[PDB]
């Protein structure tokens, strides 16, 4: 260290995934969020794609069929289905495919006592009786292998019972879209299904054959960083691990391994990419994706990896997660929303109200990935550029009281992020062509503390009217994946020049600090295109992060400057072909033809054919040898 | 990228923690593992310290008292207590303070049916009855607020029952040592208690006031990387989250946040160090510590951080974890060991038999930390050097079938690790003064697959008689913390020149690949001091890592070469004082005076006093301003 020398620039060459707004690739999810602001062709295309995903129309030979068989144009689909599509996307009341928020199962303790008046007696299979038999219970032989049991003392049974959750809303994938139906997903937790399906969307969005990418780098130069913050807590993962015996049965052979928080990452190496490269799963509570992204940037700038898949997968819409967050007072409850609305019949579509009158966050599911390459490899392959990522800063809070309360670290991350952007694009561009993807979690603490940080950093850097957007208004809070939802939305702003409004609020709460911020409940189109986005995130445990994302225009200027006009022109030619391939994928995806990659048990490396020498390793299936890298770090310390 | 320029060297300036061998700092745990090979003063000192930890003797005014009050010398302690100390440390049968492995609670499903012969009737409190009331049940009023219930149809109750686990053994902290008693640990999961207590041991082992360290760096230049792979699954964490309602009660306000796998890290920032610096928790299954260590090395070499606390905390000795791993066939069972021994009364102290006849790993608890500094800061502060860490390589397995089966990535990590060491210390030193801390998990698959990798890398680099040691023989497999147990043991080999034997095996299994390896069941002392250790690790999910650790001698030669004789002499003088301070801590720790740091609710930063400008941030409580770092990475892409 001291300072970093000239380095590879991380460019975003693909992105994809799924959240409550739909499919992320090609900006479809973004378009759903700003659907009314899009032109009709873009809107109708996205609506048609949602209709297919949701099984509202049948994709038949490039056309669309109603339940009647009636052929529909995209214009007809908007007329006929827009209301249903809108009602069955974004934050909304929790639907039965997850749970019934008025009837979740638990066990009550039922204390049964006998007394002088009536016997407490039953017949039972002896194999179902407690072991050892409770000493006070009577047992006698009965017919058909059963025994006659009588109880003489108070004891505790557990009985099935049903209760209502105080929280009724969540950010849910579009109703009817089922990731598990898209590949051989038997026994996989929902978070793993979502990771597999999202990863394929991201990889195919590049318009480049994965084989071509692998053939162009060393085997160790591919990296994947993903994971969840909860672990996979459904029945097929740690839910089964922790609950099976309390429900009367054994733990399965797969519940423990498939529950690990690294499995969204591990499944991508094992079944999607077939990578022998770098891997890891980094958590930082609700800033987790930016923690993974920091690692991704660092491995590119240090030269360790040239292709990086960075993302997360979280599927936390489960009664235990909801109760766990509720127990902290963290979530928007029905009663909380009743107070804000001043009526009993709440609009759960407005449960998430960043910077407005609000009362806690809304839990959501999402899996999102970006594909990064170094600039030189992107240039070589004709990879498209959706943006560039230059830094992520992470700072804890110092000493704390409550571990989950907000703290000062986010001052440091935002300040450092802005300063870093000034060095790269200049003060004027930061002042007049940057925006903030606010953490915007929809809590009274966040709206005050986050706005105060942004306002004070704005003042320090001489920014006024700093545009702020809050993706959680649309898709809720997907925990690990939250800042990936932010990043991907940001890319849509670069594409279409629209800053999504916070449409769920009627006005900004009176206690929000606004002097230097522009927070709107309407979509906005800036005269001067936005060139830089600051992604802001935080979580429990003194976790804070801010990321810097540059637009395609800025990134292209940078590649042109470094590589020159001849090399850039050659890149442009190759990129016309990769753009055509990507568009063809988007067209298939619109039709529901997603071709999920799940390569279980295929193309396994024969380890006995790995060749190791003192100069390199040859790995079966990889055309490029892994040549050990010459080290200059400590050369002055030697001899 | 392309290649890294001259860089800061990560040096190990402190280390500490707790596992089945005892306190890690000052090599006490190491000494327990090679206790019979130590000289009597070192052995008796460690035994006395264990005796105090285990409450077998009372530390009274620098002396030691038996239950009788009889004063004891360390020589007397060895005579009187060695047998008990040995029996109550290391891998052994699971003790009651964890669970009874012949009587773990669960619920059986008890199907109660009535028939023509006897009524099924009981009185109950109506508040304990299912909601809604099962439609077929009869209810009538009764005395004292209770109701009379009768059942007419088969239904399912859950009843308490007790079962035996097939696994009876684990690596357990020394019997009598209780981390929770050492600080205000109310409502903390065991893994968090262990993290807090281990972190203090590591920090105090440096012999430098934490304040002095903080005063010498910028606020963002401190980093902490830790975590667990399971999450905290005990009652106070995700166990309570996932089980409360199945046991009849509500989830608490703390079970969810304190269960997160990042909390071992978050607690250190919040309550131990008061850091506003970098943070993160990286998982890679049973290679996790090396994944955290890779991040630690990278932040030092890139200049992002100057002081890094790297470690892990795992406390997985819980019925659900044991059953979950057993369900995979991963653990050594009593029946498995009976087959190896050919008798029914198994020696559970030999449950873990790396490279011998064996039958699965042994689950263990451990929390371990190392304190890293860049070489320049270490020089400035007179920090001691226990070793240096130059690289960690991580490689996945490519396409897989079973996600938990072994794969080829570890070929790549070991090969790259060895090549990297050759560049730094030369081929001769690698060939004749290096050793391997084998993953050595005690499974039939591992003993073959790992030995084949090591043998084939040895052949490639012309190594013969490559010494191999396996720490899991002593302390079992602590999951996230496993490779920290390895690293810390390695430091002991550097200190004392002893390579611990695999004492639990009688000979190496016939299928182990040994041509170029030296695997012994006895402690060994090499004529030529060992200078380099390769730490090898792997886990489920296609996770593999290998780390390179250099001895103090090598690291000192390197610092002398870079910084020169005058600067090194000044360092030596300061280091005499820091060594004296560290020794004084070790003396207090021997007496049970550990002074655990837990600074809840104290010294909180007043966020309104944070000052942000376009040049720097001033943070209350930190003498050094955070000055934004000048970036040269992309300068050629600008203007
Ligand atoms: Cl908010
Ligand atoms: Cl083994």
């Amino acid at each position: 260290a001291y300072f970093q020398s000239m380095s590879r620039l991380p460019v975003i060459v693909g992105f994809g995934g799924y959240n409550a707004a739909g499919r992320s690739s090609f900006h479809h999810g973004f378009r759903r969020m700003v659907i009314e602001s899009m032109d009709p062709q873009a809107r109708q295309e996205t609506l048609a794609g949602l209709a297919v995903m949701m099984k509202l129309v049948k994709a038949e030979g490039g056309r669309y069929l109603a339940e009647d068989g009636t052929p529909l144009s995209p214009e007809d689909i908007e007329r006929r289905y827009a209301e249903r599509i809108f009602a069955s996307t974004l934050v909304r009341r929790i639907e039965p495919q997850y749970l019934d928020p008025d009837a979740v199962h638990w066990h009550k303790v039922l204390e049964l006592s006998p007394a002088e008046g009536q016997a407490l007696t039953f017949k039972a299979s002896p194999k179902q009786l407690p072991e050892p038999l409770p000493a006070n219970w009577s047992i006698a032989p009965a017919e058909d292998g059963e025994v006659l049991v009588s109880i003489h003392e108070r004891c505790e049974f557990k009985v099935d019972s049903y209760r209502a959750l105080t929280v009724k809303s969540a950010g849910q994938l579009p109703t009817g879209f089922e990731p598990g139906e898209l590949y051989n997903s038997r026994f996989h937790p929902r978070g793993l299904q979502m990771s597999v399906v999202a990863a394929t969307d991201a990889i195919r969005s590049t318009g480049i054959d994965w084989k071509t990418i692998v053939d162009n780098v060393q085997p160790d130069e591919i990296a994947v960083f993903s994971g969840s913050i909860m672990s996979q807590l459904d029945d097929n993962g740690f839910g089964g691990l922790m609950q099976s015996r309390l429900k009367g049965h054994r733990v399965s052979a797969k519940q423990l391994p498939l529950g690990f928080n690294s499995m969204p990452t591990d499944f991508i190496n094992a079944y999607v990419l077939g990578s022998v490269g770098m891997t890891g799963s980094i958590t930082g509570a609700c800033a987790t994706f930016l923690y993974n992204l920091q690692k991704g940037i660092d491995v590119i700038t240090s030269g360790q990896a040239r292709v990086v898949i960075v993302g997360n997968s979280e599927a936390p819409i489960l009664p235990e997660c909801i109760e766990g967050y509720s127990a902290m007072g963290a979530l928007a409850t029905e009663e909380g929303l009743r107070l804000i609305e001043g009526r009993d019949d709440v609009d759960f579509r407005r449960a998430s109200r960043p910077f407005g009158e609000n009362c806690g966050f809304t839990l959501a599911e999402s899996s999102q990935y970006v594909v990064l390459m170094d600039d030189e490899l992107a240039l070589r392959l004709g990879a498209d550029i959706h943006g560039a990522v230059t830094d992520v800063f992470i700072n804890a809070d110092g000493f704390k009281k409550s571990i989950s309360a907000p703290g000062p670290g986010n001052y440091l991350t935002v300040a450092k992020a802005v300063a870093s952007a000034v060095q790269i694009v200049g003060l004027d561009t930061v002042r007049h062509a940057s925006f903030v993807h606010a953490h915007g979690s929809s809590t009274p603490a966040n709206r005050v503390t986050e706005s105060e940080i942004l306002d004070r950093v704005a003042s320090a850097f001489g920014i006024d009217g700093w545009p702020v957007t809050a993706v959680k208004a649309y898709v809720g809070h997907s925990l690990a994946t939250a800042s990936a939802d932010q990043l991907i939305s940001a890319l849509g702003t670069f594409k279409y020049g629209i800053l999504p409004g916070i449409k769920t609020i009627d006005k900004v709460a009176d206690d929000v600090h606004q002097q230097r911020l522009s927070i709107s409940n309407r979509d906005m189109r800036q005269d001067k295109p936005l060139e830089v986005c600051f992604i802001n995130s935080k979580g429990f445990g003194g976790n804070n992060a801010s990321g810097v994302v540059l637009s395609p225009r800025i990134a292209e200027k940078m590649l042109r400057k470094r590589h020159g006009q001849a090399a850039f022109a050659a890149y442009v030619e190759k990129r016309e072909q990769t753009r055509a391939a990507a568009r063809a994928y988007d067209q298939r995806a619109l039709q529901g033809d997603l071709e999920i990659i799940y390569n279980f048990g295929q193309d396994l490396i024969d380890e006995h054919a790995i060749e190791v020498s003192a100069e390199q390793v040859t790995v079966p299936g990889f055309s490029q040898p892994l040549v050990y890298k010459k080290d200059a770090r400590f050369s002055d310390m030697l001899d």
